[PDB]
Parts: structure tokens; C-alpha cells; sequence
């Protein structure tokens, strides 16, 4: 894992501040704060207004997040910044305690490139609870934005990801996946193999749990009854890590969490819309975007907007 | 199933006619129609602009197209007056030839549920190549929509049309599907139970062909370079069904189309994102439409919004 000091950021912190909110709080004076990492095309509340932003907040959590422009559709180490920067600034604004970290899709890729490439933050982050991340990309052209480059199989910065150790995990991190995921894959060994999976990890592939009949896809990774079990048990465990003692096949509803409202559940089950719509919207190009100079050791030979990367 | 009259709309024609729309020809006068049935939380233009239109439109179609309001959202059986209605129409319009029906998720329920309650267009319709239908709805609402409700499996209008003897294949019929459907689901099992499983059909779960590590989402059993390829046997084919020598492994291809132009690839992945929409901005009630009374016998003991549904 890389150590010593932190890369510096390509922002300023004034920039990284303002893509940082915490709901009735200010980060600098905020008590028990948990940040929220969106997915591709979305900002945090689009992520989470419908899920976890009530849920943690009835755990007892001041829900913070993260929304990094545009739609998180820009250069994944960029996206990283603001969520180093957040950790950063929620773990001062508490206390200086550690803050649990929760994601989607995205933001898991963030949150771990984040500990991975910026040490301060490895005593500051609790636990890490993601849903759906993509580790390793995706398997699933010329018309995608950067962070889509970025988070395809293959990439450049998938690759110093896992070169500089990223794939094993640095808190104590959950993984809460599906072998359907129709966004992110492969996700269907219930190995290492799967995106999601992080060594060390707490793994936890629903179908491993619910069964090879279970079916839920990428939105419902975040959004499911099963999915708020697993996750309220991540932040609740003394160990950091969901236990398996906290659920079962009773818990596996696919459906939006139960304690949400009515009009909540409406909205998780649209929680993709918005992504597309975004994507369609956003920024595009032909090439994955260059790393930046703490990246580039670790993804030698790999080809990025500029050429070839070189030692 | 049912055999007879057809049963009487409760749209005017007028109204029916208005949701019918061709790609430069009016219905009443064009050469060879496809018609095409979308989605739920969708209108015709908007589940197949991307994909299916300009497709079909290079295989030697006139893509022609329902667009039931509001976006599919209303009573299912409502939404099937409008394909029965085009059926008819574009099949006078076309001097009395068949024509294929190619659907999308509901839009297959609409094709079926008219193929079972009105015997008219049996002899009028050529073939069906439906991409992730759901027959049986799906197990995946006091506020929601009224087909919303109707498609929820062990509804009184799936129950109805199973009973009626509709989830065994009327015309030439090729079903297009994936296990790991996130919006219609049970479709896991390569057999009858799936949801888009119909007798005597040409069943093709992604999976059977693909291999069990094969992945494609609800959108992506639409638009897909696979879904092309079997498509086009559909409709190419002298059976009126797929043909297994059509397609293979290295059709395998979860990506949108490689025929389509690369705007109309972008706007293939964000097919849904219209449709949940909206879902949330359109009619919503606490309960299941009632059925009309030609379907009503096939589902007496069920709930909808009258209460019990009772012998006529």
C-alpha cells in the first residue's frame, strides 16, 4: 500500500468544500456524521435522498455526502478529492472521530481508491459500507464520460487500483453485491473474482445468502430491505463488518427497504432514472483520462488520453 | 381460449386511432408495417427510437408504433384496445397482409392478452417477437399505477389470461429473455415458469444460449447486438419464429446493436430512465383495475378495486 504523505489535491479545498453537505449541519460542527458516496450520473441526494439519507438518519447518523460536478461523470480521481477532502473535514467536525463511510456503485471505487492513495484518511474512516462498488470495473465505444472510462475493465485506473493494493480491503469494509447486477459485472462467482469483492472483506453476494433462484439488480444493491439489514449490521458490528448472525433468508426482500415512506419507496425504485439522463447529458470522450502523477507507478504500459503510460 | 365476436371497445375508434402512429406513412396507406408495443412508463418513440425503429427500418420496415396514454400506464386491457385497434387498421392499410408485432416489456402482455380475447386479429397478426415480456408479470404499490398493478404476478389480469388459456402461443410467437431480468422476474428457470415462457413458442432465456455466466438487464434484452441477431431470425424467418441456426455463442453480445448509429446507441442504455419517470408523475391508485367483462370469468375470487371478483 502506498504510504508517507498525501498526494497533494488538484482542487482547492475551497472547490472539494463545496461539494460537501451535511443535512442540518455544517461539516465543521456535526454530530456523529456518516458520508455518503453517490453513484455514476447522480449526485448524493439523488444517490440517497429515497434511502440511506432517512435510514442512517433514523440509526441515528447525521447523514453527509458528497457531489462531486458533474454527476459524478468526471475523472474519478477528481471525484476522489472531494471525498478525501470530506473525510478530512467530517472527522475534524466531529470530534476528530472516525466517521463510517457509505456507498454506491462509484462511490466505493472512490472511497477505496481514496484510502488507497491518500494515507491520513486510513485513521479517520470507521468502516466502509458498499453496495454494488465496482472494484474492478465493468465488463458491460467512443461516446463515455470519463469516470465511465475509467470504470471500465481494463482501465488504466482500475489497474493501479489493484497494483497498489487497492483490492484488499484497508478499514473494515462490507460488500454488498448481486450476481445479476445488470450494471456492474462479473459479479457471479461469489469469489474474488467479483467486482464487489475485496480481500478481507465482508463479501456478502445475496445469492450466496437468499439463493441461485434470487434476483435483484443495481439499484435494489442500495435500496433493498436486505440490502438495509446488511447495512444497518455493518454500522451497528463492534468489528466493523456486518455479521452473518444479523440476517438470513427471512431478510431477503428485493423490494425498497420497509421503514421507508410510501413516496420513498416510489423513489427508490426510480433510482436509475436520473443516471441515464445524466450520462445522455454529460460529458463524453474517446479515451480513458490520464492519472495523476501519485497513479501513474501503478499502471505502467497502460494507454490513457495522452498515450502511454511510461515509468 | 376464448372464441366468438371480438368484444367492444370502451375507447371511440377516433381516440384509438390517434395513439397509432407510422414512420413517414400514415397507417391507413403504408408498406410493409411492424408494429411495434413499448413499455411500461413509456410512449412507442421513446422505447424504440433508440433502438427497434431505425432497426427495423433497416431490415425493410415502415416502423409504425402505439403510444397508449398516459406512457402505458393505464388499465393494461385499455392499452390492448389501442394494438388491436392498429392491428386491424394496419392491416387494411397494408392491403390486407399480415404484419409482425415486435414488443417490449408490457407491450408483449398487450400482444397476448389481445391474441386472447380478441380472435379477429388471430388471422391478422404474422408473428410476435416479444423481448422481456412479462405474461406472468412480475414478483419484483398503494400508490402505483394501474398496469403497474396489473403486471404484479398473481394479479387478477395475469390470473385471467392464464386461465384463459393465454400463456400458450396463439400465432408464431419468439420469446426473448434473461435470468437476470431485474425488472421481471421469475425468469431463472429455462421452462414454463419463467414469465416470458409461452407454449409452443420460440423461448430463448439469454442464459441457454449464452451460458450461465451471461448477464443482460430488462433494457438490454431489447436493445442488445444478441437481441438483434434473434430479432432479426424472427422476422426474417419462414416458420414465423427464431431459428437456433440463426444465432450462436459469438452473438453473445450485451451491448447495444452494432447496426445503430452511435448517438442511437447512447440514448439505447438510458431506456428506463424515461419510463420511472414517469411512474411517479402519472395515475396512481390502491388498487387493480377491474376487469372488463369479457376477461372477468377467468379470474373470479381475485381483488380489484370493486372488491371480489364475481361470475358475470
Amino acid at each position: 500500500l502506498p504510504s508517507g504523505s498525501d498526494p497533494a489535491f488538484s482542487q482547492p479545498k475551497s472547490v472539494l468544500d463545496a461539494g460537501l453537505t451535511c443535512q442540518g449541519a455544517s461539516p465543521s460542527s456535526v454530530s456523529k456524521p456518516i458520508l455518503l458516496v453517490p453513484g455514476t450520473g447522480t449526485t448524493g441526494p439523488q444517490s440517497f435522498d429515497s434511502n440511506w439519507i432517512p435510514l442512517s438518519t433514523q440509526l441515528g447518523y447525521t447523514p453527509c455526502w458528497i457531489s462531486p460536478p458533474p454527476f459524478m461523470l468526471n475523472d474519478t480521481q477528481v471525484n476522489t478529492e472531494y471525498m478525501v477532502n470530506a473525510i478530512t473535514a467530517l472527522y475534524a467536525g466531529s470530534g476528530n472521530n472516525k466517521l463510517p463511510v457509505l456507498t454506491w456503485s462509484q462511490g466505493g471505487l472512490v472511497a477505496q481508491w481514496g484510502l488507497t492513495f491518500f494515507p491520513s484518511i486510513r485513521s479517520k474512516v470507521d468502516r466502509l459500507m458498499a453496495f454494488a462498488p465496482d472494484y474492478k470495473g465493468t465488463v458491460l465505444l467512443a461516446v463515455s464520460a470519463p469516470s465511465v472510462w475509467q470504470q471500465t475493465t481494463g482501465s488504466a485506473l482500475t489497474t493501479a487500483l489493484r497494483n497498489a493494493g487497492g483490492l484488499t480491503q484497508i478499514v473494515p469494509t462490507t460488500n454488498l453485491y448481486s450476481a445479476t447486477d445488470e450494471i456492474v459485472q462479473p459479479q457471479v462467482s461469489n469469489s474474488p473474482l467479483d467486482s464487489s469483492y475485496l480481500f478481507n472483506g465482508k463479501n456478502v453476494q445475496a445469492q450466496a445468502v437468499c439463493g441461485p433462484l434470487f434476483v435483484i439488480g443495481h439499484a435494489g444493491s442500495l435500496t433493498s430491505q436486505f440490502s438495509y439489514v446488511v447495512g444497518r449490521s455493518a454500522l451497528r458490528s463492534t468489528t466493523g463488518q456486518a455479521r452473518s448472525a444479523d440476517y438470513g433468508i427471512t431478510d431477503c426482500n428485493p423490494l425498497p427497504a420497509n421503514d421507508l415512506t410510501p413516496e420513498q419507496k416510489v423513489a427508490a425504485a426510480a433510482l436509475l432514472a436520473p443516471a441515464a439522463a445524466a450520462i445522455v447529458a454529460g460529458p463524453k470522450q474517446n479515451c480513458e483520462p490520464d492519472l495523476m502523477p501519485y497513479a501513474r507507478p501503478f499502471a505502467v504500459g497502460k494507454r490513457t488520453c495522452s498515450g502511454i503510460v511510461t515509468p
